[PDB]
RNA sequence: GGCGGGGAGCCAUGUGGACACGACCCGAAUCCGGACGAUCUACGCAUGGACAAGAUGAAGCGUGCCGAAAGGCACGUGGAAGUCUGUUAGAGUUGGUGUCCUACAAUACCCUCUCGUGAUCUAUGUGUAGGGGUGAAAGGCCCAUCGAGUCCGGCAACAGCUGGUUCCAAUCGAAACAUGUCGAAGCAUGACCUCCGCCGAGGUAGUCUGUGAGGUAGAGCGACCGAUUGGUCCUGUCAAACUCCAAACUUACAGACGCCGUUUGACGCGGGGAUUCCGGUGCGCGGGGUAAGC
RNA sequence: GGCGCCCAAAAUGAUCGGGACUCAAAUCCACCACCGAGACCUGUCCGUACCACUCAUACUGGUAAUCGAGUAGAUUGGCGCUCUAAUUGGAUGGAAGUAGGGGUGAAAACUCCUAUGGACCGAUUAGUGACGAAAAUCCUGGCCAUAGUAGCAGCGAUAGUCGGGUGAGAACCCCGACGGCCUAAUGGAUAAGGGUUCCUCAGCACUGCUGAUCAGCUGAGGGUUAGCCGGUCCUAAGUCAUACCGCAACUCGACUAUGACGAAAUGGGAAACGGGUUAAUAUUCCCGUGCCACUAUGCAGUGAAAGUUGACGCCCUGGGGUCGAUCACGCUGGGCAUCGCCCAGUCGAACCGUCCAACUCCGUGGAAGCCGUAAUGGCAGGAAGCGGACGAACGGCGGCAUAGGGAAACGUGAUUCAACCUGGGGCCCAUGAAAAGACGAGCAUAGUGUCCGUACCGAGAACCGACACAGGUGUCCAUGGCGGCGAAAGCCAAGGCCUGUCGGGAGCAACCAACGUUAGGGAAUUCGGCAAGUUAGUCCCGUACCUUCGGAAGAAGGGAUGCCUGCUCCGGAACGGAGCAGGUCGCAGUGACUCGGAAGCUCGGACUGUCUAGUAACAACAUAGGUGACCGCAAAUCCGCAAGGACUCGUACGGUCACUGAAUCCUGCCCAGUGCAGGUAUCUGAACACCUCGUACAAGAGGACGAAGGACCUGUCAACGGCGGGGGUCUUAAGGUAGCGUAGUACCUUGCCGCAUCAGUAGCGGCUUGCAUGAAUGGAUUAACCAGAGCUUCACUGUCCCAACGUUGGGCCCGGUGAACUGUACAUUCCAGUGCGGAGUCUGGAGACACCCAGGGGGAAGCAAAGACCCUAUGGAGCUUUACUGCAGGCUGUCGCUGAGGACUCUCACUCCGGGAGGAGGACACCGAUAGCCGGGCAGUUUGACUGGGGCGGUACGCGCUCGAAAAGAUAUCGAGCGCGCCCUAUGGCUAUCUCAGCCGGGGACCCGGCGAAGAGUGCAAGAGCAAAAGAUAGCUUGACAGUGUUCUUCCCAACGAGGAACGCUGACGCGAAAGCGUGGUCUAGCGAACCAAUUAGCCUGCUUGAUGCGGGCAAUUGAUGACAGAAAAGCUACCCUAGGGAUAACAGAGUCGUCACUCGCAAGAGCACAUAUCGACCGAGUGGCUUGCUACCUCGAUGUCGGUUCCCUCCAUCCUGCCCGUGCAGAAGCGGGCAAGGGUGAGGUUGUUCGCCUAUUAAAGGAGGUCGUGAGCUGGGUUUAGACCGUCGUGAGACAGGUCGGCUGCUAUCUACUGGGUGUGUAGGUGUCUGACAAGAACGACCGUAUAGUACGAGAGGAACUACGGUUGGUGGCCACUGGUGUACCGGUUGUUCGAGAGAGCACGUGCCG
């Protein structure tokens, strides 16, 4: 046959590609050398292209102007500030280690200065819970308990932006225009309505996939669709 | 039992034929390699551009009235909309199954028709390349080419299938069948045709007679077998898979006559070359089928 | 008994070949004489064979009654062509070749003569071959018919005409007049692209849809001038180069660095305007004026980089404001002349200076309800007012300008205001570039400002499309006037053009294209209202069901509409808008133009949107919404061989993978199979290492351990899918819940009832047993939407009854230009027949004087394309899968990397995070290697044959018997009957003893006797064999033995293996007295190659040699290929492709005739009695060729399918009409029958229908043939490609002799045929009138009514006829006084616009519209 649309993706053509010559910027945490000593003013409020959520843009003290994963609650005028000796408030970069248990954070380390990696999406947000000398126990947007080091850095408070989900698209050229703001293909045809040379549910002489959905894990690229080493299905039981 | 044994081979030239190779010539759909194409078109991206006029009148705001308030009602303001009308520009194409159909045109003309502020249309630039792209998915599109582009190369691909294969004459003259075969539109081996060499005296297409073989026609069944009538032993019927009988006729061998062979060498043996293995008709006998130029 | 007669019906024109024949030219019985082959006889010759002579196959003689045809094929002699050699010749006193002609040879061929030609040419012998053509849809070249034919008409752009100029020549080259065409283009400027097409002169052989003096053509010259217009500079998506790394390698490859590249209309950007000038350039040259940058010098200045700019989305809108347009008045000029109107002009840049609205801000002030807007809004955090700072135009004003331009005047005000400037508001799950540069940052003077582009076209002739192509092709001129809402129509300017480039004739016929008008009827037409039409602008009144409350809605329905006079209101006003009163014309006032027909029911998809470039726009795709799945990012998913990469400047409110498909009400049961996932005591589970055996080692055999996987268990269906049959459970887990239901799903089926219609296979409602509905394979339902499917109504109409007239362009004639298709030949046919069964060419007749014009297309199974359907090929390709075999990929173990102290700690490799310090991890992971599992993701293939085509079914695919099989042998079919793929240690072998089925008699067990050739038994089919046995019983035994052959069989004849049998020799045995019997079962079925393995007993052998291990071999046994003389092997294709086939199917033809239709014979029976008024079973005999079937003869290098339609001929088995007979005939009317084919046989409702059902009329509303007549005539509804849905089936691709929506119809007529028209010849200078062989007709068919007559007849009821009249209908020929239609002659009314008004006219499509 010929490859699935899932295989074009590899490629990274023009058409599978996000619009990056018109993203603003990576808003991965700042480095600071230390003693924290690092406070800057929200010069302003723009709009991320890439994430459909406000971001800050930052003026810090040694004269440094940057982008901010912004929470919910930052305005302009207020001051932020990144460090170990920084004020445990809203908008406001430490370590895990130094942040009260029981605070919600956003904008989490991975590992210790990569920028930021988790809970960076509109309104969702990471809650700290336990702490320690070893490790510090931070919960998950996804309800997962994760496992940190506790000298991964944060923001205090929730993401801009909540509720972006609670309004429906209503019509499809609204889901275009976002769509075109993302790597991503769209609109979607159901691989069930194509010719049985473009995909394994494909074919036939009414729609229906000719085989069962769920796809072992070891299935080959071209080959696993549908539903991926699924644990289950539907909803029953 | 098998193979071999009483000295003929080697080389050369012409010629018949076999096998591999392009293998008498042309003939088609492939498959593979390396290349050239996004000047068409599909989708994306960059930078630009286009959308008369009119209709409808969302939220919001205002005013008045009513209300304790929540708010309600009226009028106005406002100007939303993958909103409406629209040959504005522009995009498209439902029907005429109109015109054209050696065209103006290898997709055209006319009228009607649909869209026309948006998932809109559009110019240029730019990206994605062949088992790969691109696809709101029609196997659509990737330069009149797409269920795998184009060019050249592999390459003179292979075919048991169609077509064609060029001067005269003389001698003989088929097979359309049997066995095997992924075999049935093909082959091989036989049968049969022809050519060469060997052998050396008989041969046997006709008839008659003698010694044998036979159970078809017919006939018959108180001769088997199995069918098949009636009357109180007689009375009525049959047979591809019945036979107490039984031809014509066909056939083995021999003799006789005939014909024929011993310079035309028969009968027979060895070797070279085939063609051929879709047949048909009449007559006799058929088996199937109502029948048939079955 | 002979001949005949009845029985006896078919489609273009009858037949014995024809004529025709009657004491025959018939039939039969005898006879007589003749005609008639290449046969037979005869003369001569030839070939061949044989004989004699001979060296000879050279002569010569002889023989042939017993020689003389031939496809495929075998054999042999000869002709001709090229060049070589040897020998030997010819030619300028004329070679070869060519043309015409003579001679020879059976012939291939040889040779001569004459002409031409003008330089080479042979023969013999031996060689050499790119050695011979009628054919291949063969190739290349040339040429004819086609043909003076088609085209040079059709497009909303109908374009010309009269004079004249030039010239050898003028319809189309030029001047003028008159007449027209173009208005987002037919005008102006340009991008791409072209490349000199541009200008001039001179030309016309070429190019040009005709001509040409013209030209984008030919010849020769010439033409493009820049500091300030582009390029150049900047960066965009993105590109390349170098480095680095990968790769076997590179011209290849991703990232990361660097550099460069990347924008000519249309991104950013230092600076130029106005005028003049040329044949052709022009912000470039010239004149005037201005500006920018750099540099130099001088003065000033120390400021200089913070910041501003470059620099930005979509929607609404206010203010400033120019050009334009318009209004007012003045000036200059022009036009018109019944008036007094109408037109043009009235100019003047860049630049320099200056003015500033808005926004922002400051001072003052002091609002506690005021300020402000189109709107939002603003304020004690300080409103209005007042003053101030900053601050705009491509704008105003002054200069520029006794510049320029104008014949002249050389205006002033206003309104609306493109450009340009500056604000306010709203929107985003969407956020609307970057960089160079500029400003910030003065003034003088001077110098410098190079390089490249610059013509022209930019299109119905300069670009792409082969063309001077009706196509395609980017930008701007979007503000010219009237009009109107308008960038709409229509008309008209500026400007352009008569080149969407052949003309001339005919009231100009038929026919066609595109139109106009049609009385009455009004969808009757058709599959379907297809096509056309109806409606229409604007204002007022008014507006249903339903509804998601938005909508539906312009619902529907009704009314108004011009002009003129005078006014009112809103507004600052408009040359803006809304109204009032009075007057008044027309058939008609949105008068043209512009400009919806409307309503209801049902199906589908929610909606806008997408799609098959070129037959499908849809119900298909998308969509928001719903749902499930994977993943915490060192992730999930995906690309790469790798180096690396997309997702990702992303992080679960994410984004990947899938299903469903708005909203609303909902979404039942099933985990057995399959799939995925988790778990798992035990079972199973590979390699490395380890252990055992083996080997001085190794191969190898076995063991222990045991990863993922599997077995096992569990979870899961908004996973794949399933929810039946039976009874009052069974399979296979469950057994179909809510809905819906004859469905786009219901075969039966036009289901049944109802509505609607004269009549409804339709539609809708209801019922509903659902062949075979059903819940995210989503169910139900649904407002809005729709070029989606079906139905109904109102309105309207030439769709139709039924056609007519007209208009424009063709057609026809003439000048000029000038193809193609097609062509084996011949060809004036027709009716029959024949023939490979579908003939212009054969046979028999008939007809036929030749040639030409026009026509519509009957035939040439017309032309076009080696049929695409179907089958066949050990063809191809795409697709599928639990087909065969493999390859990626993932998971998992193991070895290496890899280190220290069955489980653990650590750090030091290695990995990741961090700028770094260091942090996290860690001998794991990554990477390399290997092993097990998963693995249509991918590749290569296979998927047989037979067959009354193929498929399905079956096997007649290997064997045995009877019959078929025709008395030797052999013998076919999907022929008839039926078997074998074993079984048996005895059911084998031998010997002894004995005789069996069955029947009878005496005491179904047993005992005795009798009859008893064989009917018993003998393992199994069938046929055959067998009686002191081949059977039974008993006993004994292992010959069911080893070796090696002969012969036959397999395979008749006649080659072929395995297998089989009969018969020998040798060995060893058993039984028997012995002869002898035993090589399995009485005979014919019970079977299997090579390679490889195992096994049996000896022996041969392994690379210098010896030993050991482990191999190689001679003979044979066993293991299977049943497709059985042996491949390891599944499907779909309607997306298809190729080779071929009429070797084979689908249409039609042909044969047949069971089937079908019709007839006849007999006549049981019934008909109250009565066979025969009428009906008529059984059985029997036929005719037709209309149904159906069979066959496979014709056609696969094409004969288009059903139905309809239109138009022509025919048949009779007659429905009506005419004339008759019978009756269970009073009459009237029936019923049945006979002759008879002249004429007629119609309109409508469902359905594509044929057919049929139904309705009203009717004299009756018959059937059939013509390639199921009729597609080079129509239609295209059905069938039957490519798209799509449903049901059923299938794991899937996909299928269906099911349903459903959509889906293309080529061609210029050569011949023949006929309808009409001509020219010739014959008869044989003329005029006029006739004749009538033949030919055609339906020229006429049918009905109603009145008198007859309320009569005959009849109890009555009812109710005729002859004949004479009147009329209607269908058909036919003609005509135009009458009625009607047309009537782009004509006359009139009137809308818009242009000519100033008036008058009179043009345009609004071939009449603007109307009468
Ligand atoms: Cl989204
Ligand atoms: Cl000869
Ligand atoms: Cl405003
Ligand atoms: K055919
Ligand atoms: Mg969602
Ligand atoms: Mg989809
Ligand atoms: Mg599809
Ligand atoms: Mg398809
Ligand atoms: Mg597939
Ligand atoms: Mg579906
Ligand atoms: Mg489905
Ligand atoms: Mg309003
Ligand atoms: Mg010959
Ligand atoms: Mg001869
Ligand atoms: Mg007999
Ligand atoms: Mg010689
Ligand atoms: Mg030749
Ligand atoms: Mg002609
Ligand atoms: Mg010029
Ligand atoms: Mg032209
Ligand atoms: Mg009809
Ligand atoms: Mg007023
Ligand atoms: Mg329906
Ligand atoms: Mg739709
Ligand atoms: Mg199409
Ligand atoms: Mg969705
Ligand atoms: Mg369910
Ligand atoms: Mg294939
Ligand atoms: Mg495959
Ligand atoms: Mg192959
Ligand atoms: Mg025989
Ligand atoms: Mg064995
Ligand atoms: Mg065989
Ligand atoms: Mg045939
Ligand atoms: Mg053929
Ligand atoms: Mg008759
Ligand atoms: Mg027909
Ligand atoms: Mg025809
Ligand atoms: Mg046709
Ligand atoms: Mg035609
Ligand atoms: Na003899
Ligand atoms: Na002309
Ligand atoms: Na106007
Ligand atoms: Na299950
Ligand atoms: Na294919
Ligand atoms: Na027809
Ligand atoms: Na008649
Ligand atoms: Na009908
Ligand atoms: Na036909
Ligand atoms: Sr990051
Ligand atoms: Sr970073
Ligand atoms: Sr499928
Ligand atoms: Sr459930
Ligand atoms: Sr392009
Ligand atoms: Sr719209
Ligand atoms: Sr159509
Ligand atoms: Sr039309
Ligand atoms: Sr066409
Ligand atoms: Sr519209
Ligand atoms: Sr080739
Ligand atoms: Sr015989
Ligand atoms: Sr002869
Ligand atoms: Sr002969
Ligand atoms: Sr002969
Ligand atoms: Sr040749
Ligand atoms: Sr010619
Ligand atoms: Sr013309
Ligand atoms: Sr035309
Ligand atoms: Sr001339
Ligand atoms: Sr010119
Ligand atoms: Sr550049
Ligand atoms: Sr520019
Ligand atoms: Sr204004
Ligand atoms: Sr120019
Ligand atoms: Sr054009
Ligand atoms: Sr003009
Ligand atoms: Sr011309
Ligand atoms: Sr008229
Ligand atoms: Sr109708
Ligand atoms: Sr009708
Ligand atoms: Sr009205
Ligand atoms: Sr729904
Ligand atoms: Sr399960
Ligand atoms: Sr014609
Ligand atoms: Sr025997
Ligand atoms: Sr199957
Ligand atoms: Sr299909
Ligand atoms: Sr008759
Ligand atoms: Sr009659
Ligand atoms: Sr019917
Ligand atoms: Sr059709
Ligand atoms: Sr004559
Ligand atoms: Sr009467
Ligand atoms: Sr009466
Ligand atoms: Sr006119």
């Amino acid at each position: 046959g010929r490859r699935i649309q899932g295989q074009r993706r590899g490629r990274g053509t023009s058409t599978f590609r996000a619009p990056s010559h018109r993203y603003k910027a990576d808003l991965e945490h700042r480095k600071v050398e230390d003693g924290d000593v690092i406070a800057g003013t929200v010069v302003d409020i723009e709009h991320d292209p890439a994430r459909s959520a406000p971001v800050a843009a930052v003026e810090f003290e040694d004269g440094d102007r940057r982008l901010i994963l912004a929470p919910e609650g930052v305005g302009v005028g207020d001051e932020l500030q990144v460090g170990v000796d920084a004020e445990i408030a809203p908008g406001n970069t430490l370590p895990l280690a130094e942040i009260p248990e029981g605070v919600p954070v956003c904008n989490v380390e991975s590992s210790p200065g990569d920028g930021g990696k988790f809970a960076r999406a509109s309104g969702v947000n990471a809650q700290l819970l336990t702490h320690d000398r070893n490790v510090a126990v931070v919960k998950l947007p996804s309800g997962e308990m994760k496992r940190l080091d506790p000298q991964c850095r944060a923001t205090i408070g929730v993401v801009g932006g909540g509720g972006r989900t609670d309004k429906p698209f209503v019509k499809a050229g609204n889901k275009h225009h976002k769509m075109k703001a993302r790597g991503t293909k769209w609109p979607n045809v159901r691989g069930v309505a194509m010719n049985a040379v473009d995909h394994p549910f494909g074919g036939g002489g009414r729609q229906h996939p000719g085989k069962p959905k769920s796809i072992s894990r070891n299935a080959p690229p071209g080959r696993k669709v549908g539903d991926i080493a699924s644990k289950r299905t539907g909803r029953g039981g």
